[PDB]
C-alpha cells in the first residue's frame, strides 16, 4: 500500500476538493473548491509563435542508444526539471492505479525531450513533486500529451501541478477526423507496435521490471515525432491553433473527488440489475451500496476492493440473516467486510418483515 509512505495522508471524505498547489518560485498557496487555481493565467495565455510554423520534424531517438534516467530522489528530480527548462516541447504521460484507493493516485510519469527519455517515480518524490511546476506553468514550452483529460485531473489530486500550453495529440487527430488511440498514432507515423499488454498493470511495484520500463518509456519516445507530423497535417487543411484552442480548454478542467450521491449512485451502478427485486431488497441494494462507500473512503479503497457489485445485489436479493450467509454473499470477502459483517447483517435485520 503506497499510501502507507505518503507525506499527507488522503481525505477521502464527501467534501469538495480543495487544492493546495506551488507556483513557479515555489511558493505554497491554498485553492477554493471548484475553482481551477491557474483559470486566469491559461485564459490569459498565446501559444508561442515558433511552433505555429511549418517546421520539418525531428525523428524520434533509436531505443538501442537513447538515454534513459529512472528518477527517484528529490536532486534527481530538481536536475530534471533544470534539463526540461531548456527544451521548447517535452511529451509527457503518467501511469495510475485505481483499485487499492478510493480516489486512485498516480504512479509514474513520463518525459520525453528530443534528446532523452525520464520515467519519474511519483510514488517515492510523492511530496516533491509540486518542484515541476516551472516546467509545467512556462508558457515558452509546449506539454505534449496523448488524451490528457485524466492526466489533467490527476496532476491537481495528486501534485497540484497544472499545465500552461497543453497540446493534446489526441485532440489533433479527432479534429482531423481520423484514429485517435496512442497505439494507433504509434504505429501510423513510425510503424512501431506498442506493447498491449501493460496497460492495465500494477503500477504500484518497486521495482519496475524492465519490460514495464520499456512499456513507460516508449508512451512518450515518439510523441514529439508524432507532434511535428500532427502540426504538419493541421496547418495542411487555422486547424492548428483551433487544436491548441481545444487543448487549453482541456488545460481548464478540475479535477473533483468521486461524488457519492445517497439517493442516486447505486441506481447508476446497479442498474437492470435492480428488476425483479420486492421493496426490502430494493432498500437493502440502496444502504449496502451507501454502506459499501464509505467503507471505501475509511479504507482508503475503490468500492470494488471493499466489495464486488454482484455482491452488494447478491445480499440485496438474498436477504442473509446471518454473519456466515452475508460472507458467502461477499466472495472474495475483504477485511473491510470481515470487520464490519455484524453492520451489513444490521442493514439486512432492518429491513426484512413489514416496513
Amino acid at each position: 500500500r503506497p499510501q502507507l509512505t505518503f507525506e499527507h495522508p488522503v481525505d477521502n471524505s464527501p467534501t469538495p476538493f480543495r487544492p493546495v498547489y506551488y507556483d513557479e518560485k515555489g511558493v505554497r498557496h491554498v485553492g477554493e473548491p471548484g475553482v481551477h487555481p491557474f483559470a486566469e493565467r491559461i485564459k490569459a495565455v498565446s501559444v508561442p509563435s515558433e511552433q505555429l510554423l511549418l517546421k520539418t520534424e525531428t525523428p524520434y531517438l533509436s531505443l538501442v542508444t537513447c538515454p534513459l534516467t529512472f528518477v527517484d530522489t528529490v536532486e534527481d528530480l530538481e536536475a530534471l526539471v533544470a534539463v526540461l527548462l531548456n527544451e521548447t516541447e517535452i511529451a509527457v504521460d503518467l501511469e495510475h492505479h485505481d483499485f487499492y484507493s478510493y480516489q486512485g493516485f498516480t504512479c509514474l510519469m513520463q518525459i520525453s525531450t528530443r534528446t532523452q527519455d525520464f520515467i519519474v517515480d511519483c510514488l517515492k518524490v510523492r511530496a516533491n513533486m509540486y518542484l515541476m511546476a516551472p516546467v509545467f506553468l512556462q508558457p515558452n514550452i509546449v506539454k505534449v500529451f496523448h488524451g490528457a483529460r485524466e492526466d489533467v485531473r490527476w496532476l491537481q489530486k495528486d501534485f497540484g501541478l497544472y499545465i500552461v500550453n497543453l497540446f493534446d495529440t489526441s485532440i489533433a487527430l479527432q479534429n482531423l477526423h481520423m484514429p485517435h488511440s496512442l497505439a494507433f498514432a504509434v504505429d501510423h507515423f513510425c510503424q512501431v507496435k506498442l506493447n498491449k499488454k501493460y496497460q492495465t498493470a500494477d503500477w504500484r511495484v518497486r521495482p519496475i521490471p524492465a519490460e514495464m520500463v520499456s512499456y513507460a518509456q516508449q508512451d512518450t519516445h515518439f510523441l514529439l515525432y508524432v507532434y511535428d507530423r500532427l502540426k504538419q497535417l493541421l496547418l495542411n487543411c487555422n486547424m492548428l491553433l483551433h487544436v491548441f484552442q481545444e487543448s487549453r480548454l482541456l488545460s481548464l478542467e478540475r479535477y473533483e473527488k468521486p461524488h457519492l450521491d445517497p439517493d442516486v449512485t447505486y441506481k447508476q451502478a446497479l442498474g437492470r440489475s435492480l428488476g425483479g427485486l420486492s421493496s426490502s431488497q430494493l432498500q437493502v441494494a440502496r444502504e449496502i451500496f451507501n454502506w459499501r462507500d464509505m467503507a471505501a473512503r475509511e479504507a482508503d479503497d475503490s468500492p470494488s476492493a471493499v466489495m464486488h457489485i454482484s455482491s452488494v445485489l447478491s445480499i440485496a436479493t438474498k436477504l442473509p440473516t446471518s454473519a456466515n450467509e452475508v460472507l458467502k454473499c461477499c466472495s472474495p470477502v475483504s477485511v473491510a467486510v470481515r470487520t464490519n459483517v455484524m453492520k451489513l447483517l444490521q442493514i439486512v435485520k432492518d429491513a426484512i418483515g413489514s416496513a
